[PDB]
């Protein structure tokens, strides 16, 4: 009934959460492995480019196995690599968990994109909002309490759960020509780079740069979780028309947080501001890009949306390397500035094809 699809949404709910969840971990994983805050950003790094290099391949390659047979290996994979993230003695054994994730995402996320046939993006797209406001807070929260590798079991054993609900389904190029679109996959590098150059450290940032506590960062994750609620649903009204200038603006919006990371990180109420306006911002982003490349491509979505999902990860990998060598080679504040140049670029081509389309 509407259950096969409920147990999916949950699916959907615990596949991002793993994904955002190491961003409120660092300190966590830093202090297991004796590696500076900034040093763990290698893990988010290859988690990305990994599930940049597979996203086409995995789901090409897979595309001859039935759903539930497939989403089920998926699964196994996902599971087994986050005993062996729990289990993890070297940080290359995490990341090589890591990298056990990337591959079950990489699949995973094109398989639901097609079993998602806006009745989708509502049931989908509200697990991936419980999965920012409750999953990377509370995952935050017991790395706090019970330690990172728990927290990783923790996800390791929900997804076995959800897994038995998931046993009770039935068994189921000219793009590259097309240059309104590769435009788009431009900037949606580009951007995504902005972003995680800073959000990505959020958290070494909010207690080692600035003056604030543990709790005030696991607050912030939390606002730029309802940000993102507040954002997606700003995108929901006047989405079919101004999408381009809400993208433009969304973009404009986050130069704008970027560049005033420090001007903010000495006020603990403008961070609470900026990531207000910083969340609805990406979440503007976000979804102006996936409702720009399915309408630039109706023939081949899935191909489109899983080539977007690769682009996107390569910024996020990008993001989280330059935030990794700004903090490592130079310091750990200026990735606000730092990720406001792409961030201006971006701002820059968006309107530029905007009203060049
Ligand atoms: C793995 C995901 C696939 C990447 C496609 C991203 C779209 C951006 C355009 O790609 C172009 O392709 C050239 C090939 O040589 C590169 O020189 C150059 O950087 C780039 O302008
Ligand atoms: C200048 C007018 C035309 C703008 C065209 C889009 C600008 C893209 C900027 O390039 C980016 O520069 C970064 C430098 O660090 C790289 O990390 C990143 O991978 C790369 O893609």
């Amino acid at each position: 009934a509407w259950l096969r699809v409920v147990t999916l949404a949950v699916a959907a709910f615990i596949f991002n959460t793993t994904e955002f969840v190491p961003v409120g971990l660092l300190s966590d994983i830093a202090q297991s492995f004796h590696m500076q805050t900034a040093q763990v950003g290698i893990m988010l790094t290859i988690y990305a480019w990994v599930v940049a290099l597979m996203s086409l391949p995995f789901m090409l390659m897979t595309s001859q196995v039935e759903r539930r047979k497939l989403l089920i290996c998926l699964f196994v994979v996902f599971i087994a690599s986050h005993v062996l993230s729990f289990l993890s003695w070297s940080f290359t054994v995490l990341v090589i968990s890591r990298i056990g994730v990337a591959f079950a995402h990489a699949i995973f996320w094109s398989i639901t994109a097609s079993l998602a046939i806006a009745q989708a993006l509502s049931l989908i797209a509200t697990g991936t909002a419980l999965a920012m406001v409750l999953g990377l807070p509370l995952g935050r929260i017991v790395g706090q309490y019970f330690g990172w590798r728990m927290t990783f079991f923790a996800i390791g054993i929900g997804a076995l759960i959800t897994l038995l609900c998931l046993i009770k389904l039935l068994p189921l190029p000219l793009l590259f020509r097309r240059p309104a679109l590769m435009s788009i996959y431009l900037l949606t590098v580009v951007v995504v780079t902005a972003h995680y150059t800073a959000y990505s450290y959020i958290e070494p940032f909010v207690q080692n740069i600035a003056g604030f506590s543990a709790n005030f960062a696991t607050a912030l994750l939390l606002l730029l979780g309802g940000a993102g609620i507040i954002g997606s649903v700003i995108f929901g009204k006047l989405g079919n028309q101004y999408a381009s200038a809400l993208v433009s603006t969304a973009i404009a919006l986050l130069l704008v947080c970027l560049a005033l990371l420090l001007p903010a990180a000495n006020s603990e109420i403008h961070l609470g501001v900026l990531s207000i306006f910083w969340g609805i911002a990406m979440m503007i982003i976000g979804l102006g890009m996936q409702v720009k490349v399915l309408a630039l491509a109706p023939d081949a979505t899935d191909v489109a949306m899983a080539l977007f999902s690769g682009i996107f990860n390569i910024g996020i990998g990008a993001g989280a390397l330059v935030g990794n060598q700004v903090s490592l080679h130079w310091s750990m504040s200026m990735i606000g500035y730092v990720g406001a140049v792409p961030a201006f670029a971006a701002l820059i081509w968006s309107i530029i094809i905007f009203r060049r389309w």
